[PDB]
DNA sequence: GCGATCAGCG
DNA sequence: ACGCTGATCGCA
């Protein structure tokens, strides 16, 4: 039906310094993944091309690589990182629809063309899924269905683009698509492309390691339970928990019982199999998720590992990492962080160097708050809880015990994610009237947090949505509901969502910056991941020592705050050994 | 196939 | 409590 020329060839009118351009990857993961089609809208007309054709025709390679010539795209990084597996650099893309949806509201889960033109009731395009089937039954149907469905997608780029640009103009918006998202979608692609090579034969003799002692705590579990069952089936460990071991029950559940972490963390001074239940759990995680789990998406001719970072999921405006997650590799208890001794570098005699911001989240409230008290801690770089222990509690330094800096912690996670109550007192297992208290106390410890938090639950209602420093928006229609609980979380999320985003706008841009300071001193340094509020590059050996001055320099300076923003490095052989 | 329940991450 | 993803369960 919509009118194009499928093309056989390359040709001048293709190639036009503006341009609505689809490269179509329709596997979910694009890492040397096929393209299937490609289409190009612009002033001469509506074309469909061969890969095999586009990709071996020099003028056409040529114009993807000429940053003069702009391209309107949707998912821009899925292209780049195609392309770049097949030897093509992209260029010139100066339009994301994507990245333009996420930025107007990240509310509506734009992840097709389709659902972004829903936004402007443009409907002459076909959702993706529609089109393909999903997950399983996912398949390229037949050309003429599929060149159609590419010209639709090109068209609905090509008149979309005037009426996102407006809407993010009147937003304040248009700087955070030009300046921040579009430039940081390259740097992901670089990011994703390079990958991290993994020791698979330290993956085997740790997964060696854990089935030994996974076998014996299973064994122990099955001599205290007096019983064989399924220890991974929550539903069958309340049945030996609660009716058979007769433990109790210290919080009511709709199905039957609960055996969560905070549950079993109580129940451990009632009987000797709750510590071991826990442990089989801890061992069970990394040799399901860490061990296997990584193996099979380990690249077995280069033992790299490719995440796809996800730029438009969050509502807060983090990055999130897939297939595998390595923005969630062990550290916390020390088994688990051996899993990052299989992260090593690519190359010989390179090193990882680790960058990670020190409390961004706290300083971000002493900024936009302008507490004077906070302000003042971080200008003096004070220990943050110990301090809050001091105010909350009324002690000297020296007074402060181990266990009121852990309470004030507690409090200060509270603050920054929408303290309540409710939520001190689950965390800190204590009364309500307790937690209240504390929560009380803080606030006159910390009049400008105090007075911030209401002005910001006031500010989402008035408005409609919370911003960030670089303009970020999350609409926050539940702030007005008449259900306590509904409009409960959305004064947490009023409360939590600018301190977090804020959070992530810093490390975006230090991101742009870092990379446009490697090219200038053109280093070998390259990034591999961001861990929300932790940069991990690797670099040769001997770089080490300009990168300790270099990384946390451009991290620190990213943006200025009233207070300062501190960055800890560490480098070695192996990511467990960055730290 | 999908929600719920667990673990991992800041 | 705020924000995420993966392996698993067990009911359909």
């Amino acid at each position: 039906k919509m009118a194009f020329t499928l093309a056989d060839r390359v040709t001048e009118e293709m190639l036009a310094d503006k341009a609505a351009l689809v490269v179509e990857v329709v596997e979910e993961n694009y890492h040397d993944a096929p393209i299937v089609g490609i289409a190009v809208v612009n002033e001469h007309g509506r074309f469909f091309l061969r890969p095999e054709t586009a990709l071996a025709d020099p003028q056409f390679v040529a114009w993807l690589g000429d940053e003069t010539k702009k391209k309107s795209m949707f998912d821009s990084k899925r292209a780049a990182v195609a392309l770049k597996w097949k030897g093509i650099e992209l260029c010139g893309v100066s339009f994301d629809l994507l990245l333009a949806a996420y930025l107007l509201d990240p509310a509506q889960g734009v992840d097709d063309v389709a659902a972004a033109a829903k936004m402007k009731q443009y409907e002459a395009v076909r959702p993706d899924e529609a089109v393909y089937g999903k997950g399983a039954k996912r398949a390229v149907p037949d050309e003429p269905v599929l060149a159609e469905h590419l010209v639709r997608k090109a068209a609905a780029i090509w008149e979309l683009e005037r009426p996102f640009l407006d809407e993010l103009r009147r937003n304040e918006q248009d700087r955070l698509l030009v300046e921040l998202e579009q430039p940081l979608s390259s740097i992901l692609a670089e990011m994703e492309f390079a990958g991290v090579k993994v020791d698979t034969k330290r993956l085997e003799q740790m997964g060696k390691e854990l089935a030994e002692q996974l076998g014996t705590v299973e064994q122990r579990i099955y001599e205290l339970a007096g019983q064989e069952f399924n220890i991974n089936s929550p539903k069958q460990l309340g049945v030996i928990l609660f009716e058979k071991l007769q433990l109790p029950v210290l919080k009511k559940t709709k199905t039957g019982y609960s055996t969560s972490a905070d549950v079993l963390e109580k129940l451990a001074p009632y009987h000797e199999i709750v510590e071991n239940i826990l442990h089989y759990r801890q061992l069970g995680k990394l040799q399901s998720t860490y061990i296997e789990g990584l193996l099979k998406v380990v690249r077995p001719d280069t033992k790299k590992v490719h995440t796809i970072f996800n730029q438009a999921l969050t509502q807060t405006g983090r990055l999130s990492s897939t297939e595998p997650n390595l923005q969630n590799i062990p550290i916390r208890l020390e088994e688990g962080r051996k899993i990052r001794q299989a992260f090593v570098p690519s190359e010989s005699d390179w090193l990882i160097f680790a960058a990670d911001y020190s409390q961004i989240e706290l300083r971000v409230l002493a900024h936009i708050a302008e507490d004077d008290n906070l302000m003042e801690a971080f200008r003096r770089d004070l220990d943050i809880h110990t301090k809050t222990a001091m105010d909350i509690f009324q002690v000297s330094e020296d007074e402060v015990t181990p266990n009121m800096r852990r309470q004030a912690k507690a409090v200060n996670f509270g603050i920054v994610y929408g303290i309540s109550d409710y939520g001190l007192a689950q965390n800190l297992n204590i009364s309500r009237k307790e937690a209240a208290e504390f929560i009380e106390r803080y606030f006159e410890s910390f009049p400008g947090v105090k007075r911030y938090m209401e002005n910001i639950v006031q500010e989402a209602k008035q408005k409609g949505y919370v911003t960030t420093l670089l303009h970020r928006r999350r609409y926050l229609p539940d702030i007005t509901s008449r259900n306590f609980n509904v409009r409960s979380f959305a004064e947490r999320m009023a409360m939590n969502t600018p301190i977090q985003g804020s959070a992530a706008d810093i490390i975006k841009k230090a991101m742009i910056d870092l990379n446009a300071r490697l090219k200038e001193e053109r280093l070998q340094a390259h990034l591999l991941l961001q861990v929300h509020d932790e940069l991990i590059l690797e670099a040769p050996k001997e770089e080490m020592e300009r990168l300790c001055r270099l990384v946390p320099e451009v991290m620190e300076q990213a943006v200025t705050l009233r207070v300062p923003l501190k960055v800890d490095y560490h480098y070695g052989s192996t990511w467990y050994d960055a730290k």
